[PDB]
């Protein structure tokens, strides 16, 4: 018996911010007056475009007011604009309170679609630039022992330039911001760049910009209390391809990209993705602990070579990494073996849930009876319900669960 997961229209996008679909506009090795205050890096980012135009909406959000959305990004452009002429460049921007930001920070059965597969081998993937530094994985008040430090390096190797590591720095870097500024402008609709940090193949220290959030009133006084905010992200990506996956946003076009391509230099539209979210100190807490899932990937490989390093009466760290009784790597090599439990790891972070909660836990029940079946018969209803009580609208637990229903053809 696969599972039964559920009909309905496709299921939408649901992340604090874009993944596969993302935009950097960035500066290399930056070295301008206060350089290190996001604000400034994120001028000297958006002066590094010239294709801005007069923005309108090409993909209306179904249930917001869209000319709000408009108005905020004109407002956004407007009062960075402002601070460049300011003598002194300051260092946060507290947005005027605006009738369009007033309301925008406010003072059912979905089927599987194709797009979270896709994000998801998009995370696994590597990318052109280093994202964590060589000891970033590990908390050791201590020197590591001379075995620990061989499998952190060789793992750190795999991971540095995987996208779903700058997910991570990304998810860091974000919710820092916003936590900082849930407490230290409390009344102010601040204007919070997000912003990573990364280095080039050649060593080129970059600061890229994926767009801007824009706080509300953040009393917090609980861990459980939220503060809205409205966030506003390039893209390239043409939204009206899949519709059903932006449901939760308004999509503006601002700009025209020249861009190198296989055909050569090529104009693309910019699009800019608007949305209103909201979050929490716990939440903000526990995203400003996403490197932990470096640690946690790193732990699960380490379980690996311990087994088969216990089966060899011997250490087996070289023997691993390098893939010198197994005569294969199913996903291929070792590095996308690393890269997929990191990139699993960093998706439960990006798309907690009650309903993943659910679903990992009463999953893994039916694994273990399913595995004894198959181990102990030849080929010839409770806890399924468990299961499938999960299985609502969540692009990661449907994807997870058409996972599980593939383990089980096999
Ligand atoms: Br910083 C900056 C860069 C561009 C714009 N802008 C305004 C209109 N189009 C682009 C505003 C602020």
């Amino acid at each position: 018996r696969p599972l039964r997961l559920p009909d309905g229209p496709p299921c939408s996008q649901r992340s604090k911010f874009l993944l596969m679909d993302a935009l950097k506009l960035s500066i290399e090795d930056p070295s301008h007056e206060g350089e290190g205050i996001p604000l400034y890096d994120a001028i000297k980012c958006m002066r590094t475009f010239f294709g801005w135009k007069e923005p309108n909406v090409v993909k209306p959000h179904e249930k917001g007011i869209n000319p709000n959305y408009l108005l905020s990004w004109k407002q956004v452009l407007a009062e960075l604009q402002d601070i460049e002429n300011e003598e002194k460049i300051p260092r946060t921007k507290n947005m005027k309170k605006t009738s369009q930001l007033k309301w925008a920070l406010g003072e059912e059965l979905r089927s599987l679609a194709s797009w979270i597969q896709n994000e998801f081998n998009k995370a696994c993937e590597l990318t052109d630039s280093s994202w964590i530094e060589l000891d970033e994985i590990g908390e050791d008040a201590a020197p590591i022992e001379h075995i620990a430090s061989m499998r952190r390096n060789y793992f750190t190797a795999e991971v540095s330039h995987c996208r779903a590591t700058e997910y991570i720095m990304k998810g860091v870097y974000i919710n820092t911001a916003l936590l900082n500024a849930s407490c230290a402008a409390m009344d102010d609709f601040q204007l919070i760049p997000m912003i990573s940090k990364c280095r080039t193949k050649e060593g080129r220290r970059k600061t890229n910009l994926y767009g801007f959030i824009i706080k509300g009133r953040s009393h917090l006084r609980n861990d459980t209390d939220v503060v809205n905010f409205v966030s506003m992200e390039f893209s390239l990506t043409d939204p009206r391809l899949e519709p059903h996956k932006w449901e939760k946003y308004c999509v503006l076009e601002v700009g025209d990209m020249l861009l190198r391509s296989a055909i050569g230099h090529v104009s693309r539209p910019m699009f800019l993705y608007v949305r209103t979210n909201g979050t929490s100190k716990i939440k903000m807490k526990w995203g400003m602990e996403m490197r932990r899932c470096l640690l946690q990937s790193l732990q699960q490989i380490e379980s690996m070579i311990e087994a088969e390093s216990s089966v060899k009466e011997k250490d087996m760290t070289k023997e691993f990494f390098e893939n010198k009784s197994p005569k294969g790597v199913e996903e291929g090599s070792i590095g996308k073996v690393c890269r997929t439990l990191l990139a699993k790891s960093v998706f439960n972070s990006l798309y907690a849930s009650p309903q993943l909660e659910g679903f990992s836990a009463e999953s893994r029940k039916l694994l273990l009876i399913v595995q004894a079946l198959r181990d102990n018969l030849e080929p010839g209803g409770g806890l399924y319900e468990a299961i499938e009580e999960c299985l609502i609208n969540d692009p990661w637990v449907l994807l997870n669960a058409s996972w599980f229903n593939s383990f089980l053809t096999h």
